[PDB]
């Protein structure tokens, strides 16, 4: 019957809440009292009262939904002990970035790229191209860190096949296969898109440049959301011209700023975004999601959809 | 060790499959022979060595994939009782189409069509747009058919929450929750998404105008991957005037072909597909990348990742 509003929220995510279920009372901490401890079943925020709370042989709380990453000072014994489910707020920012590149190879592949120059174009009623899907396509990302694995998560969903290259090949979630830096020729030759995830070393600058390229036998899409100096801009566009890579997306460039008068901006094949691809809104905004999904769920059959903790 | 490949590929398709396999034997059942009969674990697409290898009570087949929706004449009981596993190539259409609408949606929201206009603008390093995401928002789907539901596969995994709209109100798969026509008020004020799905019936001609756009509040997007005169064109054009909606994308119109002198093409918040949305690839390309996702996983753990036959 209660909800503990410990973590503040909009007046209108609120709204939502109490209109979606009217048969639940979402209690501001401020106002609870001790009548309601026994009353509440799950707390949004972690919270002085969930130690009160646990203490009570009599409590009946179910889920705890803490609204930072960080699970430390949460008397995890007593949650296990009681059989409280919990879940956290991580992945949001890599949730977003990965949108970003899906965003990217669908725009692509779905034609709506292709679509847009119709549009300001000719405006006829067909493509001069032919659409394709990311269901049964290879992704090879360089880069299986939190970004590569949310990434690889989706994709995988999406029914693609998902390469990784990290330093010594070891495993990473998500992927179904990965490989060592050194070790990557044969998956440059299969894949259909190429996703730059790395951090800047000296030894990844322009990785991504002519020989790198020359491997690829699939015409892959590349597209760059690691920095910009991992790609040489030059060898992109001859790449481009001798049809070693169908299009590319860089949400990062070298130089960045792109100025204004660069050659890259004039291409068709190129889509420059101005490193966008990781801004998320403010914390209010992102949170509350994550909350109002896991509820939803819990509502629903007891169990979470998003980030539960082990 | 052996796949019976009676389904003919592309050469392209085998080297893969002889490569990425090298302890299998991928064999044309033309040259196949009884001494290769208990050696097929695997039989891509039916055949009618699958009732002869069955009867042998010393066969060791573990996997059929068939190449068509039907399983109707398949030894069904004869499967089952030797723990076969079997697939089928269901949902391809319904696949692509969904993942046309997740371009729409993700190239907006993830500032693509904005970057793009950027481009072949002012170039500037930033874009006049707040991007967002599509986990955490409200998606409202009219049609709850084959399309509808795979459409809400992908949009919910992609942590969408997801409403469709059908005739009683009856529930869908994948949906999280299902409205009838007269009961939708609701789920127009919360939407972000509005998708219609439906067939044309005289009914649902011109249910997209006035009404329908003054009852929303988040100033949603709308698709239309239905038939075009489910739209009226004049009051979609007012409704975006009005910012009772954000953006538009129509895969269908009235009149279709759109003329090239229509004032929808002019619009930079509309994004004309010419009817593109549900062309798929020659069954050869479509039907192999879901045996090489079901053997992939098939090696991986015995178990199948698509169309798995109850």
């Amino acid at each position: 019957s209660l909800v503990l509003m410990a973590q503040a929220t909009k007046p209108e995510q609120l709204q939502q809440l109490q209109t979606t279920y009217p048969d639940w009372t979402f209690k501001d901490a401020a106002a609870v009292t001790a009548a309601d401890y026994d009353q509440i079943e799950v707390m949004y925020g972690n919270h002085p009262l969930l130690k009160t709370i646990l203490a009570r042989p009599t409590n009946q709380l179910k889920f705890v939904q803490v609204i930072s990453a960080g699970v430390d000072y949460l008397p995890l014994k007593a949650l296990q002990a009681a059989g409280v489910v919990v879940a956290n707020t991580s992945g949001i920012h890599a949730d977003a970035i990965s949108e970003s590149v899906l965003a990217a190879m669908l725009s692509v592949v779905r034609g709506y790229h292709a679509a847009w120059l119709n549009q300001r174009g000719a405006r006829q009623w067909a493509l001069p191209m032919t659409t394709s899907t990311l269901t049964g396509q290879q992704l090879l990302i360089y880069g299986t860190g939190q970004i590569g694995q949310s990434l690889a998560a989706k994709a995988s969903a999406l029914g693609m096949h998902v390469i990784g290259v990290n330093t010594t090949g070891h495993p990473a979630d998500h992927f179904h296969e990965t490989v060592a830096f050194t070790a990557t020729a044969d998956a440059l030759a299969t894949a259909n898109f190429i996703v730059n995830a790395l951090p800047l070393t000296p030894t990844t600058h322009h990785l991504f440049s002519t020989e790198l390229f020359q491997q690829t036998k699939q015409q892959p899409m590349l597209i760059n959301i690691g920095r910009g100096p991992a790609v040489d801009t030059t060898a992109l566009m001859t790449a481009l011209d001798h049809h070693q890579l169908s299009m590319a997306a860089l949400d990062v460039t070298e130089p960045e700023p792109l100025p204004t008068d660069h050659p890259l901006w004039q291409r068709d094949d190129v889509l420059i975004t101005p490193h966008i691809s990781g801004q998320i809104a403010h914390f209010r905004a992102t949170v509350f999601p994550i909350f109002a999904a896991n509820f939803a769920q819990f509502v629903k059959d007891g169990t979470l959809v998003r980030n539960q903790v082990d």
